[PDB]
Formats: C-alpha cells, sequence, structure tokens
C-alpha cells in the first residue's frame, strides 16, 4: 500500500497473508475454512497466515494453516486478469476470535463514491520496492468506470472496478494482490492489477466481487 497508514493492531481481522516461504499475496477469510484471493496468486502449495500484524515477528495471535484446495476461477484470463478470483479451502477450520474474523460477501454492487478500506503488506513505494513489516491500511473511494479510463493507460472489463485517487500518491501495489477492499463491512473488491503504483491518472484495478457471489457459494457448497 503506497501512501497509507499502519493499521491498528488486528483491526482488519479478516486479512490473511499467503505465504510460500515468504509473503507473496493477501486474501480475505470469508468463513472458518475458506479464503478468497486473486487467481493470479495461485501456487501449488500455500500456507495461509491469520491473525497477523507484523509478518516478521511472532506476536502470539497467529494461526498458520495449510491450503487444502486451491481453486481458480475457471475463466481466469492471465492476459487481461479478467475473472481474477480464487478460493482456498483450508486444511482445517480456524479458531475465530477477536483477531481472526470473517468478512461478509456483498449483498449488492457498491455505488461509485462509496468509501472503502484496502489493506496489505505490499510495496509501499511508487518507485522502487519496500516491503513493510506491519499491515498497512488505505481509505479510498470506488470510482466511476468512466473517470478511471479518462486519462489512464488502460481499460477495464465489467468484472473490474477502479478504487483510488486520480491525482495519485495513494494506491495498492505489488504484494497487496489478492487482498481486500471492504466497504461498509462487505468485501467489494480484490486487489488485482494496475499501471505502476500510485501514479496520477492511473487508479488501481480490482476484481468486482459482487459479480461472483453465486460462483463463490456454489464452489464452497460443492467442495
Ligand atoms: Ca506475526
Amino acid at each position: 500500500i503506497v501512501g497509507g497508514y499502519t493499521c491498528q493492531e488486528n483491526s482488519v481481522p479478516y486479512q490473511v497473508s499467503l505465504n510460500s516461504g515468504y509473503h507473496f499475496c493477501g486474501g480475505s477469510l470469508i468463513n472458518d475454512q475458506w479464503v478468497v484471493s486473486a487467481a493470479h496468486c495461485y501456487k501449488s502449495r500455500i500456507q495461509v497466515r491469520l491473525g497477523e500484524h507484523n509478518i516478521n515477528v511472532l506476536e502470539g495471535n497467529e494461526q498458520f494453516v495449510n491450503a487444502a484446495k486451491i481453486i481458480k476461477h475457471p475463466n481466469f484470463d492471465r492476459e487481461t486478469y479478467n475473472n481474477d478470483i480464487m478460493l482456498i479451502k483450508l486444511s482445517s477450520p480456524v479458531k475465530l476470535n477477536a483477531r481472526v474474523a470473517t468478512v461478509a460477501l456483498p449483498s449488492s454492487c457498491a455505488p461509485a463514491g462509496t468509501q472503502c478500506l484496502i489493506s496489505g503488506w505490499g510495496n509501499t513505494l511508487s518507485s522502487g520496492v519496500n516491503e513493510p513489516d506491519l499491515l498497512q491500511c488505505l481509505d479510498a473511494p470506488l470510482l466511476p468506470q468512466a473517470d478511471c479510463e479518462a486519462s489512464s493507460s488502460f481499460i477495464i472489463t465489467d468484472n473490474m472496478v477502479c478504487v483510488g485517487f486520480l491525482e495519485g500518491g495513494k494506491d495498492a501495489c505489488q504484494g497487496d494482490s489478492g487482498g481486500p477492499v471492504v466497504c461498509n463491512g462487505e468485501l467489494q473488491g480484490i486487489v488485482s492489477w494496475g499501471y505502476g503504483c500510485a501514479l496520477p491518472d492511473n487508479p488501481g484495478v480490482y476484481t468486482k466481487v459482487c459479480n461472483y457471489v453465486d460462483w463463490i457459494q456454489d464452489t464452497i457448497a460443492a467442495n
């Protein structure tokens, strides 16, 4: 997260870190045994870390659980990142508490202008790379489709939504991928891609979660 602030300890209880020897993506706990992330974060073996604040220091609230089933959306297109969503079934249910909690699936698609919270351990610089130890937070609004593409060097599909600032300075970045965009307590987006990080005229692009609620529930029921 570029231009954000350090989240209060365990204030984003649904936030998880996908680890394969190192943190490489984020995700959201949607129930005691399922995590939703981005399909581009797929790896054959993943350890999901919950209850984290400082990813490099053991604090006493962590739960590390291996992924049992890693399911990418069948129509994920790696070229365009269309349908960039993935579900992870944990090897065992986690212990839900104050520091490890679930986030609700959306009941409807949030309107442009809605204020949301984006979080992650991704890159904090608009140039170069710096991985933070502590979970970063960013309050940003959902932008209208038209305003996003106005002066950007990219276009998006109907399964994508732009969240951020057209003036730049604040944005998600590499390493935040798969992470949550929560608006009014519901998961409305998943960190997916963008041109650079925090650049003027180029807001971040996120998977529009409200378009997949049915797929999510069916998959969870069938596995
Ligand atoms: Ca820790």
